[PDB]
């Protein structure tokens, strides 16, 4: 915490805040964060994620463990993907370029989950992107070793009390922000767990012992949950084309054994033509 010249504060996240710094040593930018003893067990998880190296990752640099207190630096990047997504709210982010972030996504999360990592949280304020057209994951593992908390992103056997959920909760989490992008609205937002449950209801209908086996003896199930229709995805996200369609309905399927895997998705018809543009970025 000595060898850094703290520039400004990036933000607080769920393990702690973050702060663009600059290593007084090599004189480099870094985004250096400070986790909210430290558990050994959490030493040993973190040191893990230190060799989990990957192109779509934002790459862990230095574990910093001294007086009691923990310090990660990771690589400095030029973005975040809501302040993108907010700068592009008037024409919307170009498709070409939507379809390259996810494609990248996906090769990142079908990275982590063959190491079955997950991530639990993701999130547009946790994607981050550069000048070259490139989209990193952040936080990836913190959740393993480790008021308003945005619940928009959060796959329904969460909500529903499962205690063991699986690689499949990220798939969701990225199907919802697939449709932010495109239809520049949040897919789900609920201001509370009741309500985030309620609003998937409403729009992929209550599910049952047909759609989902075994969801009526989740935790937090309910017999007297309404009973909403399913609405149909032309409505849900109108700009999309059918096989953009089609994906993101294998992506939000409630059963979490029938959604489909990162691996899987970037085998579908929807990345056949993709490409990687280079975003205008306004730093
Ligand atoms: C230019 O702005 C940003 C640049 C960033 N560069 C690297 N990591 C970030 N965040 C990060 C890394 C690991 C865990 C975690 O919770 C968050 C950043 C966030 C930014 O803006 C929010």
């Amino acid at each position: 915490m000595e060898n850094f010249q703290k520039v400004e504060k990036i933000g607080e996240g769920t393990y702690g805040v973050v702060y663009k710094a600059r290593n007084k040593l090599t004189g480099e930018v870094v985004a250096l964060k400070k986790i909210r003893g430290v558990p050994s067990t959490a030493i040993r998880e973190i040191s893990l994620l230190k060799e989990l190296n990957h192109p779509n990752i934002v790459k862990l640099l230095d574990v910093i463990h001294t007086e009691n207190k923990l310090y990660l630096v990771f690589e400095f990047l030029h973005q975040d993907l809501k302040k993108f997504m907010d700068a592009s709210a008037l024409t919307g982010i170009p498709l070409p370029l939507i379809k390259s972030y996810l494609f990248q996504l996906l090769q990142g999360l079908a990275f982590c989950h063959s190491h079955r990592v997950l991530h639990r949280d993701l999130k547009p304020q946790n994607l981050l992107i550069n000048t070259e057209g490139a989209i990193k994951l952040a936080d990836f593992g913190l959740a393993r070793a480790f008021e308003v908390v945005t619940l928009w992103y959060r796959a329904p056997e969460i909500l529903l009390g499962c205690k063991y959920y699986s690689t499949a909760v990220d798939i969701w989490s990225l199907g919802c922000i697939f449709a932010e992008m495109v239809t520049r609205r949040a897919l789900f937002p609920g201001d509370s767990e009741i309500d985030q449950l309620f609003r998937i209801f409403r729009t992929l209908g209550t599910p049952d012992e047909v759609v989902w086996p075994g969801v009526t003896s989740m935790p937090d199930y309910k017999p007297s949950f309404p009973k909403w229709a399913r609405q149909d995805f032309s409505k849900v996200v109108p700009p999309l084309d059918e096989d953009g369609r089609s994906l993101l309905s294998q992506m939000l399927h409630y059963d979490p054994n029938k959604r489909i895997s990162a691996k899987a998705a970037l085998a579908h018809p929807f990345f056949q033509d993709v490409t990687k543009p280079v975003p205008h970025l306004r730093l």
